[PDB]
């Protein structure tokens, strides 16, 4: 008998855990410890899907002495409104009301020929470059704050300004820089709305503005835009670069892909689907009991809290034949759970799929040699960050 302690090594640089794939073969739910308190870990994919979709399962604290979170923890569940579980259910029912509209097929019709332009234009810089070269730098970056530049209607350049306040906010492992990188976004969001509000423009926050005749305060039209910029652009950098570092690892799988590109939506679904770095802490969605819940022969108390590992999930064999390999060819696969599910399903997802479809297109078409120029092992996943990633990809072609 050892209680498990997350996070559980990985001497790969992607995938998931052997200790929580061992939990996973031995059943849905098992208690553990982890850096603060202990938690019911949720590992097959039928539990993590049904629990994602149980509404006494919520990202809000109900406890009257709730255990002390990092700054970047704080932050990210108040971007969510789940800060006060009292005011929870109305803040996050009009949180999600009003940002839904803002990805409309309209704007996305719009933004998908945008994209497909840059990653034209992004791709032939790379391409006429020496290596070796940081593809993270001057792709798997530049694409989606190219996309939030213009979800929020500011010159390009804006993102050598904002690029780095995802990873500075979400930095659980300094609660000082954590907080001063937060209150940079807020300064640059309301300077945004101040702006919006006397020169509009086809954007989110000029939308807001103009919402139910004006009656969002600018307070709360920042608060979403803080949202869309910390939200928008980290997590699709992070899955360029372990979509590439997937397809790098499945030369099979990769000539298939350069030689249709047809292919490219079903590979989107599988990078997403088997897009797990490190230790994959970002590959958990953290909840609390707000009743009690019984998963198999295990009660979840009301208070408790839940880590449901959408990635073991997507790995889970019950779900996926062969669930561990890369595979274009599957037939009618289940929708893996890497943007979430039920109430609080990634809002942003349909853009995110665009982008992602739009790179996967054109990359080893365009760039047939594309290769590490270091050895694997030499990247390292950021653990301290809750989106994770690598900070660089170095590639020759
Ligand atoms: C591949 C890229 C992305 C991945 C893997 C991803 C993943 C996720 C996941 C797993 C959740 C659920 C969190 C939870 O249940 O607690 C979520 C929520 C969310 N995502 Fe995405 N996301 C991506 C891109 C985006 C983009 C591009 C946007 C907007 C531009 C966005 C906006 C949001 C928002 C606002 C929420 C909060 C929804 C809510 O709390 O109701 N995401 N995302
Ligand atoms: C709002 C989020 C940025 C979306 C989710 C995906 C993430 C990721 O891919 O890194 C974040 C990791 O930390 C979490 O708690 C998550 C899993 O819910 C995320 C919060």
């Amino acid at each position: 008998t050892d209680l498990p302690r997350l996070p559980f090594d990985n001497p790969d640089i992607m995938g998931i855990a052997p200790q929580m794939l061992a939990l996973q073969k031995e059943g849905p739910i098992a208690r553990v410890g982890t850096a603060g308190e202990d938690a019911w870990l949720v590992t097959r994919y039928d539990e993590v899907r049904t629990l994602l979709a149980d509404r006494r399962l919520r990202l809000s604290n109900p406890n009257p002495q709730p255990s002390a979170k990092s700054a970047a923890r704080a932050f990210s569940v108040a971007l969510m409104a789940g800060d006060d579980h009292e005011t929870e259910p109305a803040r996050h029912a009009q949180m999600r009301s009003l940002l839904i509209p803002r990805f409309s097929t309209r704007r996305l019709r719009l933004m998908k020929t945008r994209i497909e332009h840059h990653v034209d234009e992004l791709l032939d810089q790379l391409a006429a470059s020496a290596p070796p070269v940081d593809l993270h730098r001057v792709l798997s970056f530049r694409l989606p704050t190219m996309v939030v530049c213009d979800l929020l209607g500011v010159p390009l350049a804006d993102r050598e300004r904002f690029g780095q306040w995802a990873r500075g906010t979400f930095d659980q492992s300094d609660n000082e820089h954590s907080a001063n990188t937060f209150q940079q976004v807020v300064d640059y969001m309301l300077e945004l709305v101040a702006r919006k509000r006397v020169e509009p423009g086809d954007d989110i926050l000029s939308e807001l503005i103009a919402e139910k005749d004006g009656a969002l305060s600018d307070a709360d039209i920042a608060h979403l835009g803080n949202a869309v910029l910390l939200f928008g652009y980290e997590t699709t950098i992070v899955r360029i670069d372990l979509g590439t570092l997937l397809l790098l690892r499945n030369p099979v799988q990769r000539a298939q892909l350069a030689e249709d590109p047809g292919l490219a939506p079903a590979a989107v679904e599988e990078i997403l689907r088997l897009g797990v770095g490190g230790k994959g802490s970002n590959a958990l969605i953290p909840r609390y009991a707000h009743g009690d819940i019984t998963v198999g022969e295990t009660v979840i108390r009301t208070g408790d809290a839940v880590m449901l590992a959408i990635g073991a999930a997507n790995y889970d064999d019950r779900a996926f034949p062969d669930g561990g390999l890369f595979d274009l060819t599957r037939v009618r696969p289940r929708s893996h759970l890497a943007f979430g599910h039920g109430a609080r399903h990634c809002i942003g997802r349909t853009l995110a799929r665009i982008e992602l479809t739009a790179v996967f297109e054109r990359l080893f078409r365009r760039l047939p040699d594309l290769r590490l120029a270091v050895p694997e092992e030499s990247l390292r996943w950021q653990e301290h960050r809750i989106t994770g990633g690598f900070d660089e990809i170095p590639v020759t072609f």
